[PDB]
């Protein structure tokens, strides 16, 4: 009575529950509720992930599970960090990301290093850290991305620097350079010698040794697009070049059952009867704790004149629901009090509201999610916490301008050139001509960021 | 059922009052049903109101009656205290009126025509603004010339032209001589009485000869009366109305079940305290009204949801019940959400408070508050009651079922008037008793 056969619960492998083709089925449902049923709580994304892609995530599981850590391959690779330098080519090669900076931070440059990945047949490996493995599921079918316990450089791994003799830009500066291993300073505070990682000469030097350390807080997707070679790869993985994010990040990033059960308690109590909902992301960079009121003039003019939220006349709808993340409530409670106070100019019903206002990570990972489920979404100039939730979503954000004086700006905010995050700290340099560039004004993908005008983003 | 089974009278202008009649929309029809014999009262009361109002030729004529047996008489109502006190001791000086042949006239007071409606078809029932006496309202108390007790004291008791009576939470012996029936029929023959007082005084009443047939008749259900009257009287104006559609519509309309929680906390300290917090917790779960969260990995196998409407001053509380709620699984797979309108327009928001409170399915309230009395009132909802802690310690057990929808009356006099001498006057009859909340005060049951 055989009867996969006749009546297999046979699943296109191009459906909306694995997004597309972007994840793969076979995971066990249980340990990791959230991965299939993203498909309940959002829409289908309109950005379809390449068949080039799918084919290159498709056979990197393939690579991690032959070289994946406890394989047979991957102990023999151990073996070379014992000397400083390889006779010959082992079969399996790794880059190590380094659990550092905040959360934003964490998956933006995790993302990063992952592409790197694809682009160099090399194997990731993760480093827990204090809570990775308490905030997202496995990611690749059949193996874990954790760096081992045990791995043996882990004790070494804060305190790695720009001057450690094992930095690649300290050996490219003191003008000395098969390694067996090599630390890459990806972190913002990285300089000229550090950021030679960005040029081609210098990725065939790297693309040899068999284990590379990296510690990086940035999304440096951007630059990886001004490499030859990997500018090929690029343009065939991502047709659309303006997804790298919105696929590398939904197909690595599940949150674990506890923090989902935040998102879709939440999600379930508060905002799951609404016709539509707004997210709006502050993030106030300053000592001074607010609200302030600039701040709350800047997002009632953006909502308004972009018509997100209606006005209110001070003198059968269709409801709307407002999602405020925030460290401070005062925002969130004006919106609230206004939209009771006053009826909309509209007739529209408005609700208002807020998670939390200073399991913290695990908090501000759910309130990510929720953000990433609404409709359209305003954001706040240079916060990750926004790039991040806006590119789970796929959402093109509304950007509220930094504001300079404690003044609100004018225009208050506008729309993003597209909903990739931007890269933060990129390198300004010519590798061919040896000398200073604007990376920003090269090709017409790579533009200067709306929100922070030293960085980089896709468009 | 827009007229609430008779309660109400068909023909006000809609659009001026639009809660009058659109809240059928927004709470389930109350149980309870006036009797006849009180319907035959209101729509009598309004035609002697039509009869004597302010702008009548009868009214003109009765002020002149004070510049010193005509046919109409009536009582006024001192605009005093917070919002709770003001409508439950409204509320009692319209019963009065009512057992008394009397016109109520209602100073208006800094906001009352801003929080109500006219309840009286075809009249208004606010004081014109010049009738002579408004200058004294604030001083009169009870060492006024024409105060009722400051008369039975001095022993100076024609007929008088007018009387003040006080009934503030303050009063002493002999302003407490209003609850007698002798003194009743003297202050039956005064034209003009003006009343200031902060009480629900309202049990008291059912304690008086000639009163007790009366109210035996307008209430055969003893514990409706503030339900009834409170429900005639007390309508939102637009602007309160819109506060409360637009926070129901918002917050509230999509649960399956809405659980009032009204939070009412007596301390110097502003809070929040974890004691209270207990107290709440404990008091919902232990009498399901609200689930259990808990702290397994293994889960059991549609969910009903239930809203939360917390009341009050602090948000620490909402804020403690949302967290829980958000962090933890409930044990039944119910969805439950936590809303707080407000944190420390004022009295707008606090008629709006009660009202929504009032548009719950079960209620918890906190002793000792006429802010849950009203709501309680008005919903026809018999709440659970969470004692006054003292000594900051959660109470155990932590609430009560109240024994009635009644608000309570917190002075009550303790006179047995035939005796001249005290007595327990939450003794005498089976129907006005000592309070869950407060001991000493008396409620109907
Ligand atoms: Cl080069």
């Amino acid at each position: 009575v055989l009867d996969a056969g006749v009546f297999p619960n046979v699943t296109n492998i191009n459906s909306d529950k694995l997004l597309g083709g972007l994840l793969a089925s076979g995971f066990d449902e249980d340990s990791c509720l959230s991965r299939y049923q993203s498909v309940h709580y959002r829409k289908p994304s309109p950005y379809k992930p390449s068949s080039y892609l799918i084919s290159k995530l498709r056979n990197y599981e393939k690579l991690h599970k032959r070289c994946g850590p406890g394989t047979e391959s991957y102990k023999k690779a151990l073996k070379q960090l014992d000397q400083e330098h390889i006779d010959g080519d082992g079969e399996c090669k790794y880059v190590v990301w380094i659990s550092f900076s905040g959360l934003g931070n964490r998956i933006l440059s995790l993302a990063s290093v992952f592409l790197y990945a694809l682009l160099t047949d090399r194997v990731l490996l993760v480093d827990r850290g204090k809570d990775m493995d308490d905030l997202f599921c496995e990611p690749f079918l059949g193996m874990s991305w954790l760096l081992p316990l045990d791995f043996p450089m882990t004790d070494q791994f804060d305190g790695l620097n720009q001057e450690s003799s094992r930095c690649y830009g300290y050996m490219v500066k003191n003008q000395v350079i098969t390694l067996s291993h090599l630390y890459l300073h990806l972190v913002h505070d990285y300089g000229d010698h550090d950021k030679m990682f960005f040029c081609e000469g210098d990725q065939t030097f790297i693309g040899k040794v068999p284990w590379l350390i990296v510690k990086t807080d940035n999304y440096f997707v951007p630059s990886l697009w001004l490499i030859p070679g990997f500018d090929d790869e690029l343009n065939k993985l991502f047709p659309q070049k303006a997804t790298v994010f919105h696929h590398l990040g939904r197909y690595l990033f599940h949150p674990t059952n506890q923090v989902w059960g935040l998102v879709t308690r939440y999600y379930e109590a508060y905002l799951s009867h609404a016709d539509e909902k707004i997210g709006i992301q502050v993030r106030v960079f300053d000592e001074d704790p607010g609200p302030f009121q600039h701040v709350m003039d800047q997002i009632s003019s953006c909502t308004q004149k972009e018509k997100l939220l209606p006005e209110v006349d001070t003198l059968t709808p269709k409801h709307k629901a407002v999602l405020v993340t925030s460290l401070n409530a005062g925002y969130a409670e004006n919106l609230k009090s206004m939209y009771w106070e006053y009826p909309t100019s509209t007739g529209e019903i408005i609700g208002v509201h807020q998670p939390s206002q200073e399991m913290h990570n695990g908090k501000a990972l759910a309130e990510m999610y929720l953000l990433s489920l609404t409709d359209n979404l305003v954001t706040s100039a240079w916060s990750t916490f926004g790039y991040v939730a806006q590119g789970l979503g796929g959402l093109k954000p509304w950007i509220l301008y930094r504001p300079e004086n404690r003044t609100t700006p004018d225009p208050s905010c506008g729309r993003a050139m597209s909903m990739e995050p931007c890269f933060h700290s990129p390198p300004f340099y010519d590798c061919k001509a040896k000398t200073g560039i604007d990376t920003g004004t090269l090709v017409p993908h790579v533009r200067h960021c709306e929100d922070i005008s030293w960085g980089l983003k896709l468009v």
